[PDB]
């Protein structure tokens, strides 16, 4: 298992404008185009982004380019990040999948905001941080998925998704 194949785990893939859990504009796999109520708004930010009129709809191969740079842009904002890149470097292969996997969803600044659970799990405290982490609104909203990131933190292997 690697970053690629456990997110399309967790976003699935959709060739058609979606609305998210939360209510967003998003397209393929996981890649939001706007927080607005506009399906226009979305129509544009998503031709903007392909480079062609979509009309909502895209091929896989563009999904996976979408892919491609989202993922590229998690790890180096992880990187360039003064919170995140300690704990990132501190932590194992397996573990530093899980950060990546929650910096695509939430973001660099989201996840940043989790100043005590960053604590712990740069203390190696994992059973500590993996009740911290299932204190949160990302927990309650969507809980299948968190468990499965949490899980792959507390354990360093990818056992959560080996049924899927």
């Amino acid at each position: 298992m690697n970053i690629f194949e456990m997110l399309r785990i967790d976003e699935g893939l959709r060739l058609k404008i979606y609305k998210d859990t939360e209510g967003y504009y998003t397209i393929g796999i996981g890649h939001l185009l706007t927080k607005s109520p506009s399906l226009n708004a979305a129509k544009s930010e998503l031709d903007k982004a392909i480079g062609r009129n979509c009309n909502g709809v895209i091929t896989k191969d563009e999904a996976e380019k979408l892919f491609n740079q989202d993922v590229d842009a998690a790890v180096r904002g992880i990187l360039r990040n003064a919170k995140l890149k300690p704990v990132y470097d501190s932590l194992d292969a397996v573990r530093r999948c899980a950060l990546i996997n929650m910096v695509f969803a939430m973001g660099e600044t989201g996840v940043a905001g989790f100043t005590n659970s960053l604590r712990m799990l740069q203390q190696k405290r994992w059973d500590e941080a993996a009740v911290n982490l299932a204190k949160s609104r990302w927990y309650n909203q969507t809980p299948n998925r968190a468990k499965r990131v949490i899980t792959t933190f507390r354990t360093g292997t990818w056992d959560a998704y080996k049924n899927l």
